[PDB]
């Protein structure tokens, strides 16, 4: 039952690094730690799939066992995008609810009628008043 | 209570697009993800450049003033959970390995910048396990 974010906030407290409970504005150091480290793994994802193209180019059939190294590097995309989250006290698990309340609804639709767009300021708002 | 990747299967079936078992691509489809990642990663990237350069201006940043931050991070968890699920892999299988092999890093020394360094011995996530897991059952 832990989520993926729940993990960030275990992983944040085993290392030491900043962890805050509600949503707190960073130090530029923080900022500038966090885009590092998402240009960092998503350059990585994208030489795995160039990879992949390559082989597929050439005729390789490609089996299950030979996205391992794709999804690994998806998987650390995931981690530094939620650590982002998470450094920034953040609750990840709400503002990503909202975002997909949003696009879900608008597949039942273009857009249904009576559509809202995410409203993650509110979310914001709201995660302020935790506890 | 659903994880955000069963959020993600739940929206592939809304819209009629997925792979109960880690499936390889065509090279369209992974040219399509690579495409989405992209955006939403460029989204991200222009919001913290924007936000440093506030800072550098002496402007105090508020908690709301995160909200457009928040949004385009948790777009990119979006788009990179879809990569996942339309690949026919359970994220959250191999998210919980790269978590365990992240915990052990604990020991290990960290970056002038604050990233966290692998440790003496430290050994990585069997990604590759988890999939031949996944693929067999
Ligand atoms: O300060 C850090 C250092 C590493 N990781 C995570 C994200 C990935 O899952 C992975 C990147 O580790 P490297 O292989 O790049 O060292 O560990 C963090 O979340 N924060
Ligand atoms: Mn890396
Ligand atoms: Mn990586
Ligand atoms: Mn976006």
């Amino acid at each position: 039952p832990p989520t993926n974010a729940e993990r960030l906030h275990e992983f944040h407290r085993a290392i030491g690094a900043a962890t805050p409970e509600r949503p707190t504005p960073p130090p530029p150091e923080l900022l500038r730690l966090r885009q590092t480290l998402l240009d960092e793994e998503s350059a990585e994802v994208r030489a795995e799939i160039d990879h992949l193209l390559a082989r597929q180019a050439a005729g390789e059939a490609l089996s299950a066992g030979d996205l391992a190294p794709l999804a690994h590097e998806l998987a650390d995309l995931l981690y530094v995008t939620y650590g982002a989250l998470d450094q920034l006290g953040i609750d990840a698990d709400a503002v990503f609810a909202e975002v997909h309340r949003a696009n879900l609804s608008k597949a039942s639709g273009l857009k249904p009628e009576g559509w809202r767009p995410a409203d993650v300021r509110g979310v914001i708002e709201r995660l302020q008043h935790a506890p």
